């Protein structure tokens, strides 16, 4: 509260480790559903369905632009990505298990990095 002040992470490399962690997902194997934003105009669906749509672009705009005020806001748009996934794609089609995948991979360098 008022003057009463909590011992606080320190955050100051936690830019240069999100970058890290958003690089590592662009360059994984099952990141092609997810590099672009998928495309509004041809898939049926989508738009009215995804009330927030979310990509690795956007999300990479995002962080190379000061829009992530701080990590967590970051993690909630990478775990956005793949509960959109979850939520159009069945569960065994090709980018329903790449999004699995992603996330289990994501949410392993998240704690790995910032988890002590
Ligand atoms: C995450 N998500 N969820 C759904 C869909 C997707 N992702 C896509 O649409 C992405 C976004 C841009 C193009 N594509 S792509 O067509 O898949 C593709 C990507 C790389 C490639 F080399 C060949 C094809 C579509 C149906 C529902």
């Amino acid at each position: 509260s008022m003057s009463v002040k909590k011992p606080k992470r320190d955050d100051s490399k936690d830019l240069a480790l999100c970058s890290m962690i958003l690089t590592e997902m662009e360059t994984h194997e099952d990141a092609w559903p997810f590099l672009l934003p998928v495309n509004l105009k041809l898939v049926p669906g989508y738009k009215k369905v995804i009330k927030k749509p979310m990509d690795f672009s956007t999300i990479r705009e995002k962080l190379s632009s000061g829009q992530y005020p701080n990590l967590e806001t970051f993690a909630l748009d990478v775990r956005l990505v793949f509960d959109n996934c979850e939520t159009f794609n069945e569960d065994d089609s090709d980018i329903g298990r790449a999004g699995h995948n992603m996330r289990k991979y994501f949410e392993k360098k998240w704690t790995d990095t910032f988890k002590v």
